């Protein structure tokens, strides 16, 4: 009676809820406590249970104030180190980025409370998992977005890791909302209905981890290296640092031609203008083919428009063997997702000359296509993503190709320093690799390079903060799965008629 009366004050509901947040982070790389997931999601699904509508709204603010406060405080790492601003502020905008996101979890525990406000069995297992899609949806659509820490990517090696190929990982995030709904109300209520439905529920996706939807192609075997130049950020754009990062690159490649058929350096890992480039751009390239290698690389590309003015895009170019450079070719990649403050400034005029934070070096870059071709090399099929762009997985999804050999990510992560930040961007590429039965070539800075296998594990691996090349063989494989074949679209008509029926019930 006195320990029931103690949990059902407000002011307690609040202080479990950033316990029950931050406990999610531990679902995420690099701890990778895949059950700390549904214990989070328990938490924020009982604590919100017999309370007011805007009662449970402070609940879900809270509970994700501890999983973004916990879990993406790494953001602090890069505005500190080149943000040039004083230390309040600093943390004013981690918490206001997190307080930001925490939106997003609030107003999806307040809807479901005004709506729903009996702890039934309909408001966790129907009405919660729909309205989380659309809440969550909503985190990664409004003002560019930032779908980071969605648990289905700590189900990477967990059960429900055979659901990702069918309904992408949007299903695993629906699924483990809903099994964590039923064990929450199984706890509240003391009744084993729920808990046999959980336990059932999650177990059934088990054997889906078996289907193998793809088939790999043993003839198409290659040896592949990524050279991670560990180009320190501080000096990175520096004027004088492009020869030696130009003779980094250059020396660990040159050795590996007539080996090593594909190359690849990671984002603009040529740090100037492609124009400017030219006479190195053209001897690589020739030196290459002589060898029978290709290479993949970043670099940064200013390119006239219409309206005769300069696009400077983020940008992957092709060289070698099968993919012969011109500043014509079309065997090229332009970022489209870019990153806010890091590669454009919102209200350039009122924030660029705020601080340095909002005027770092390279923050002006334009948007490429959403969808592009592949990348062609030897004969093989690339799907690029730059960085951050291989967290989006539809975005990924739409630009894949039933004839794509690879998926392709490279990328810049070394503004994170030695945080958790690079394993949780890892993580979610792994994902890609799964959701697609393709291999995927991480190629980064400093980053965690890797090759990730067409189920999403670990083929190689080389370790961070060093400079290194990652030389193995690869395999390419095809086939279609059922996620590539569609989407999401199914997974948002299940959204549709959970939210449908569940909107139906509480209009009683
Ligand atoms: C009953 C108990 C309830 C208590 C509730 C608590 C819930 C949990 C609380 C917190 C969980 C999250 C805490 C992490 C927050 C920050 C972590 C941290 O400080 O370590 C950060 C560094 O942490 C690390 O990265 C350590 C190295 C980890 C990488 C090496 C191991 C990798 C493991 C592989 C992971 C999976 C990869 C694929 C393999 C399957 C600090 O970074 P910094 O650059 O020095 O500066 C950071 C300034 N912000
Ligand atoms: C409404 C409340 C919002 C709060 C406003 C302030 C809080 C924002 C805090 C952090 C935002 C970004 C922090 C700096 C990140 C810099 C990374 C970057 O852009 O570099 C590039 C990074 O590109 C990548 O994709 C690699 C990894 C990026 C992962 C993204 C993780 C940070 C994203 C946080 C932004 C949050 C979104 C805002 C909410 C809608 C590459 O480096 P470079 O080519 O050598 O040169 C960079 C070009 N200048
Ligand atoms: C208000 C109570 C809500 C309870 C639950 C019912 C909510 C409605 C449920 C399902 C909506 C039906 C939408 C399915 C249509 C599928 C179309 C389609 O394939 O496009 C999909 C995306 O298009 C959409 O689904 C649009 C998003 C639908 C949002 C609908 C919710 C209304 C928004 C305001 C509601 C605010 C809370 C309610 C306030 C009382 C697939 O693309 P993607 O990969 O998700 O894009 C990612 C880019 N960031
Ligand atoms: C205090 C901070 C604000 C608190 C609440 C925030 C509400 C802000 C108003 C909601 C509308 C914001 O305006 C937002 O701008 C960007 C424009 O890039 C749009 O997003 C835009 O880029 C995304 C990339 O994912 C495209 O898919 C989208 O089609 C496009 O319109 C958002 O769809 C739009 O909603
Ligand atoms: C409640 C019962 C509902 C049963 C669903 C039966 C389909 C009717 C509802 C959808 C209407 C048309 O169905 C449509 O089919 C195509 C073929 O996969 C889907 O997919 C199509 O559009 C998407 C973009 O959204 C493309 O990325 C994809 O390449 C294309 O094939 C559509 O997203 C879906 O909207
Ligand atoms: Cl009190
Ligand atoms: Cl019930
Ligand atoms: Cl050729």
């Amino acid at each position: 009676m006195a320990f029931a009366s103690l949990i059902e004050r407000q002011r307690i509901r609040l202080l479990l809820a950033l316990l029950f947040g931050a406990c999610g982070t531990l679902a995420f790389s690099p701890y990778d406590v895949w059950p700390a997931a549904i214990i989070s999601l328990m938490g924020l699904q009982a604590l919100t249970f017999n309370r007011r509508p805007l009662q449970s709204a402070a609940i879900g603010f809270c509970w994700g104030f501890g999983l973004f406060g916990s879990g993406i405080n790494w953001v602090y790492v890069s505005i500190a180190t080149f943000g040039g601003m004083p230390g309040p502020v600093n943390i004013f905008l981690v918490v206001l980025l997190a307080a930001y996101l925490s939106l997003y979890t609030g107003l999806f525990a307040g809807v479901l409370s005004r709506l729903w406000p009996k702890t039934t069995w309909l408001r966790v297992a129907i009405a919660a998992p729909a309205l989380w899609q659309v809440t969550e949806f909503l985190r990664g659509w409004v003002l560019t977005g930032f779908p980071w820490l969605q648990f289905g990517y700590s189900q990477i090696d967990g059960p429900l890791k055979g659901l990702a190929p069918i309904m992408g990982v949007e299903a695993i995030n629906f699924l483990l909302m809903m099994v964590s709904g039923l064990l929450a109300l199984a706890l509240v209520k003391r009744n084993w209905r729920p808990l046999v439905v959980a336990v059932v529920l999650f177990a059934l996706p088990f054997p889906l981890r078996y289907i193998q939807w793809f088939t790999p192609q043993p003839e198409k075997t290659i040896q592949v290296s990524m050279v991670q130049g560990d180009i320190p950020q501080s000096l990175k754009w520096d004027e004088g640092q492009l020869l030696n990062t130009l003779k980094i690159y250059y020396n660990a490649t040159a050795p590996l031609m007539g080996k090593s058929s594909l190359i690849i350096w990671p984002e603009s890992a040529i740090t100037d203008l492609e124009i400017n480039q030219q006479p190195f751009l053209k001897a690589l390239d020739g030196e290459l083919r002589d060898k029978g290698s290709s290479l993949v690389t970043g670099i940064v590309d200013a390119r006239l428009n219409k309206q005769n003015r300069y696009d400077t895009y983020n940008t992957i170019i092709t060289l070698g063997k099968g993919a012969p450079y011109s500043y014509e070719s079309a065997d090229r990649y332009n970022k489209n997702h870019l990153v806010p403050f890091g590669e454009f400034v919102p209200l350039e005029s009122i924030l660029r000359p705020l601080a340095p934070f909002f005027d770092l070096p390279m923050s002006s870059f334009s948007r490429g296509p959403y969808i592009q071709p592949p990348l062609s090399a030897n004969g093989i099929e690339l799907t690029a993503a730059i960085a951050y762009e291989i967290i989006l997985g539809e975005q990924v999804r739409d630009n894949f190709r039933p004839d794509t050999d690879y998926l392709l990510t490279i990328s810049n992560d070394a503004w994170f320093g030695k945080s958790i930040g690079p394993w949780q961007h890892f993580q979610m590429a792994r994902m890609r690799a799964l959701e697609l039965a393709r291999p995927l070539l991480r190629s980064t800075n400093n980053g965690i390079t890797a090759v990730i296998g067409p189920q999403g594990e670990i083929q190689a691996m080389i370790p961070q903060f060093t400079r290194e090349v990652l030389t193995t063989n690869v395999t390419p494989t095809t086939g279609l799965t059922p996620y590539a074949r569609t989407g999401n679209w199914p997974l948002w008509v299940l959204t549709a008629l959970f939210g449908f029926a569940a909107v139906l019930m509480s209009l009683r």
